[PDB]
């Protein structure tokens, strides 16, 4: 079997979705503008209906980890090299695939960005950075980013995350893992059910990882108070036959003196690394990850910094955008509190 | 100003959606099929463009208590008499209208129906039943239905309730309420929002207001356990500058001996009761409440029993499905717990 649902588009649907994509680039100055955000879920109706029938039939299955789109087109000379920084990573290459991944982001849900991480962008980049291959954030290489929920710490957390694959030359494996409910006993299970656990925010929403000023963005301040004194929250919920998850390998932990959450954690640590497999996204692959019922990672790779490294479009949605009203920073779709 | 957001279908507009409507009451053999379920999303696609881009924005938009949707044709000729009871009345008149319900339905969520009111049904019927015009449920006439928020007691309660009105020759008004944010002090408000409430479910989800068997379906015994040991809940949640509201008019109470908590309880009573507005539904208008920030009732109306009474289509709409999978019975779109 496959852990996902997986969609491979024929070469008409591929061309026919990049044509309209194309139209949205001629027509539309920016992704993240007011205009193409509201507009987008209605265009991406005129996508190929195979498809269309399959991300409205593959969201509402209770199995899959994600939903995999394989079969876009990318040329490499049109696409260019790859940005040395997330900053200038915006370049008319690679402009049409970030408005293709708007349009099928647009059938799953309501898209949103963060203003604590890459300067409040709705579509964002994953690119190795020179000087940081070995931190906790997406920019890394050659150490393993570790399995996580996306912004496990926030209740605003998306329900879906968007990747595109612009290129990936060498294969790097994108890391999944379910909830390992065939080895959970049901004390652990309790446990993890229970609001004894500590989800800090991920390094990515720090000041020094995005531009300057920014800082000091008041969203900021929210980000600080829940790394400093982050509410006791739980890492299971819902159905117990299909929990869905919510934890962060490098920024989890249990309540302060609470041995039996700790426990419990560990444990998950432990189910969670030895159930860990592989995605890889090759050039022009989609993948819409389920962020309640899988974490997710990188594995570790050698950047090559010669104009061709991997490089992945993201996108973080979410069913309803109301549920994080309290979040909005204004009118804008960009997340974040005091 | 109008608290709801209202849209207009011009002749053309309707008569391609009704078109639409018809094609599909011919392909599928009913609206609650597992089949026109999971496509109907995909079908609704083709509605005209204009209502597409209005329920898109319209549901994105921070202030209208609800989606108004006027000018779909009904031939009363062709639609035939109001049913006496909900069970018969899936009429073959009425049939292209509930089709044409959970085409609009189908863009603004997951539609889903609960296992222990009116037979599992996804879409619903809200008609005057003899003998009963004193009852506290949708069939009621002679006294007013009190507002309330639509299955209160659930957390897997619809973000939105759809209302299309088949006939309405009376024009008997829907009742409708924000919160009332401009009269509750911090005090009050602060109480609301803490879980000091208990919810009750409505006599809609009692097994004598479902058929013969049924009973005893597991699914009523969840209900009887909400019934007889309701856990504490808020009544408001999320931004305090923009609440979600969960509160029932004639199922709410406040926790045991919590004086302070039934002091905020019946200030809201007097609040909601003060500001409380009509709407009503014409023959052919479609009303998505948005049951998270308004509650809604109906107001007493004199019932005819001539084949001529106040008639509507109704559907529960959720944002997301996977949200109640606990309450889920198998693989349908039918919730209850035991
Ligand atoms: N959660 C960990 N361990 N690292 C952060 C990875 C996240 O994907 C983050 N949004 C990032 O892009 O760096
Ligand atoms: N909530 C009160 N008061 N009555 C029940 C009305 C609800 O709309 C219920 N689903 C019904 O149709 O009777
Ligand atoms: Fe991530
Ligand atoms: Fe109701």
């Amino acid at each position: 079997v496959r852990p996902w649902s997986e969609f491979r588009l024929t070469p008409a649907e591929a061309a026919a979705a990049a044509a309209l994509a194309a139209r949205c680039a001629q027509r539309y100055d920016e992704t993240d503008g007011p205009e193409f955000l509201l507009d987008a879920p209605v265009i991406a109706h005129e996508l190929p209906r195979r498809l269309r029938t399959f991300m409205a039939r593959a969201r509402l299955d209770a199995w899959p980890h994600a939903l995999v789109v394989r079969g876009n087109p990318v040329d490499d000379a049109a696409l260019g090299s790859t940005p040395v920084h997330w900053r200038t990573a915006r370049t008319p290459g690679s402009r049409p695939l970030s408005f293709l991944l708007m349009l099928y982001a647009g059938l799953l849900g309501d898209v949103f960005g963060w203003a604590t991480q890459q300067d409040g962008r709705v579509v964002t980049d994953v690119l190795p950075i020179k000087g940081g291959e070995h931190t906790l954030v997406s920019s890394s290489s050659r150490q393993e980013l570790g399995w996580h929920t996306e912004d496990a710490f926030s209740p605003y957390r998306a329900d879906y995350v968007g990747l595109l694959s612009l290129r990936n030359p060498d294969g790097v494996a994108t890391t999944l893992a379910g909830v390992p409910l065939d080895d959970l006993d049901e004390r652990t299970l309790d446990v993890l059910f229970q609001e004894r656990f500590l989800i800090r925010p991920d390094d990515s929403h720090l000041q020094v990882n995005n531009s300057t000023a920014q800082q000091g963005r008041v969203e900021f301040e929210g980000i600080a108070q829940a790394a400093d004194r982050p509410e006791p929250v739980a890492i299971l919920t819902g159905h117990r036959a299909a929990p869905h998850l919510r934890v962060d390998g490098d920024f989890s932990a249990p309540a302060e003196g609470d041995e039996e959450a700790a426990a419990a954690l560990g444990t998950l640590r432990k189910l969670i690394d030895a159930s860990l497999y592989e995605l890889v996204l090759d050039q022009g692959d989609v993948a819409f990850i389920d962020n309640r019922r899988a974490v997710h990672g990188r594995r570790a790779f050698q950047p090559r910094y010669d104009g061709r490294d991997r490089w992945l479009k993201r996108i973080n949605i979410t069913r309803d955008l109301h549920r994080s009203r309290k979040a909005w920073a204004g009118d804008s779709r960009v997340l974040g509190q005091r």
